[PDB]
């Protein structure tokens, strides 16, 4: 990737600043610094870097479009790499906490952070919070004399909130919303009434699309000072369309992609999740198959999990995804053409992002 | 309390805004809105409001000294109340997460948030993140046109990181630090070599003093436009001294104050915590008493815990606390006296915060 080399160099720079800053400010000892170095390395690395690299892709596109000289371009790209590492650290925080919440086994081909024996969910909750804090630390340090600092913090913290609200919708999706009460313990759904297209879209837009698609594009525009050059409404719309699709892919892959290729072991079936597969099944399958699904979903019994996957296969859900994917492309292309008519440089950076997304395998 | 009625009015205002903003931005449903409302109420209310009220106390004191008109004064005090609710919501976030981490039973005389039957630790972790997010949402909304927005965000997010690092020290305090390894589990200490005055002070300054003392003072100065008018080094010093003392009180109370008065059930003894009592016992007690301590500390057996309390009693730990407190009083009065020479209005606000702290019973 055009910016991978720079991006990794900035990771080591940022890691040195953050660890050294903790030493200076908090009387950090060598052992806990070493712990935090390895924590950062394990939680922030080993992914695709789609979000972080997007920021740099956009910023370079926009920096070229506005003809910045050598010194201005060097700054924009370094600032873009820092913003990209903010998002990757936000992501690290999201997955550390999510892996605890989902009680998962593997992340990026390694044990989940909390499942490292010298960590535990207790310490991992804390570690995830330090990761979130470091993201803001980077902006506060590197962007201290940038007029865009305020705008960066504003969009970052809006998206952070958006994501946890999406997580709220996700964790409570197998509970009949009317039964949702802090004071009263309640069973998980047996009727699946709220497993609707609307409810799935609500979950995936807020939990995924804002931080995976909207945030990187906006940060890229912010650090290059070109946010005013683009149609903000069209940008938001293509970010929502692509992000929803990205999460639909993730949902499909939970069931149909071997965990070793994916790097993680999804338990959407065991955990009765309102996934794209479950919702599309429940709204398109015949009555008896809907009934058999309800008797088998949300169970840790391998035999029950096998029935769900056979039911999904029978209902041709992979073919239904292919047709959904076809519609997404038509919609993405139209939105990108609208963007291109206004700023071809930005539209091209949206094409890069879409290219990394469309028909991805992990 | 002079500002309690205004402070509680601003709570309802902020709560309506945050819940309504969720509806407007995240397609929030009535049942989850109702969940979040009771979540906010259970986690943000019931405490002493020392932190929140301090902001308003400081801001009024400083605003009286500048002689503004009535419209300006009203804005200062409202902004102060919002800033105070930022800290109360930060506090709320800290305790939700800490109660999960400590696996605790009660908070402010009610069950811990995660122990509410219709909640669970899984959902609670995410409720805690929402609370954290909302604190920044308040600044981004109410201080959108204010000069101090950037500095507010800076100090708040700096303190958030400091508290999480302090928490890291706390949760790793009972493991020998050389053995701290993500890949390898290690037992709690048997020797307690790292149960030192230095290590206890490091924990409490960073987990407590910054967010409980330093942050309220600085936010009060920021909203009233007066940070430049005070000695920053001297303010920081007295905040560190008062805050360390405050946590020593909390530690003393963990062992000696009935859980029914405190509103919470401490497990510092069963969890082998590096409390002020442990450190002070270990450094001052005769060797045969040290040995009996090591034979009993960090055990859930109720009789072992009672052995520890008896050991603390026979070593006169309460008398040792009363003498530490005397030195703290001497030191705080000196620091306040020097503050008064420089800014009498600000020094008086520090005396209010101190009077609420000194010899408190819960
Ligand atoms: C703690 C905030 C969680 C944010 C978030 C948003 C989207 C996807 N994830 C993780 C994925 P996965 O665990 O990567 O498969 P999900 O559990 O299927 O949703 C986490
Ligand atoms: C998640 C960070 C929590 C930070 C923090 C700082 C100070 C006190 N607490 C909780 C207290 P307590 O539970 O109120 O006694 P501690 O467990 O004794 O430390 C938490
Ligand atoms: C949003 C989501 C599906 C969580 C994992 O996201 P991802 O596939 O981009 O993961 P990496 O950061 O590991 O590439
Ligand atoms: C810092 C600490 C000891 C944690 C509890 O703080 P606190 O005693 O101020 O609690 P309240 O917010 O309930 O008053
Ligand atoms: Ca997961
Ligand atoms: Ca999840
Ligand atoms: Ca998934
Ligand atoms: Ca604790
Ligand atoms: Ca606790
Ligand atoms: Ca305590």
């Amino acid at each position: 990737m055009a910016h991978m080399e720079r991006f990794q160099k900035v990771y080591e720079e940022v890691q040195e600043f953050l660890l050294g800053d903790a030493e200076k400010r908090f009387e950090m000892d060598v052992h806990r610094k070493g712990y935090l170095k390895s924590m950062m390395d394990t939680t922030c690395l080993g992914g695709k870097y789609n979000r972080g690299l997007c920021v740099v892709d956009v910023a370079e596109a926009m920096a070229k479009d506005t003809q910045m000289d050598a010194a201005a371009m060097e700054r924009v790209l370094h600032d873009a790499c820092v913003c990209g590492w903010m998002i990757e650290m936000l992501q690290a925080h999201f997955l550390v906490e999510d892996d605890i919440m989902d009680h998962s086994k593997t992340r990026r081909g390694k044990p989940c952070w909390y499942l490292h024996p010298g960590v535990t969910a207790q310490v991992a909750i804390n570690d995830g919070l330090i990761l979130l804090a470091w993201a803001t630390q980077m902006a506060l340090h590197y962007f201290a004399d940038r007029p865009f600092l305020a705008e960066v913090l504003r969009v970052f913290h809006d998206v952070d909130l958006t994501t946890w609200i999406g997580q709220l919708y996700d964790v409570t999706s197998m509970v009949d919303s009317a039964k949702l009460d802090a004071k009263v313990a309640h069973a998980n759904t047996t009727d699946y009434v709220e497993y609707t297209p609307f409810n799935h879209r609500r979950i995936v837009v807020y939990k995924t699309a804002y931080y995976t698609y909207w945030l990187p594009l906006v940060m890229g525009l912010l650090v290059s000072g070109t946010l005013e050059k683009v149609d903000k409404k069209a940008t938001h719309k293509v970010a929502m369309v692509m992000g929803e699709y990205f999460q639909v892919q993730d949902d499909v892959m939970d069931c149909f992609t071997p965990p070793e290729k994916l790097g993680k072991i999804g338990t959407d079936i065991e955990d009765a999740k309102c996934s794209w597969l479950a919702v599309t099944f429940l709204t398109t399958a015949p009555a008896e198959k809907v009934a058999e699904f309800k008797a088998n979903y949300g169970s840790t019994d391998p035999a029950a999990v096998a029935v769900i996957k056979q039911l999904y296969t029978e209902q041709n859900l992979l073919a239904r995804f292919e047709e959904y994917e076809k519609a997404v492309v038509a919609e993405v292309e139209q939105l990108i053409a609208a963007l291109e008519a206004q700023n071809a440089a930005f539209a091209a950076s949206v094409k890069v992002l879409w290219s990394k997304t469309y028909k991805r395998q992990k």
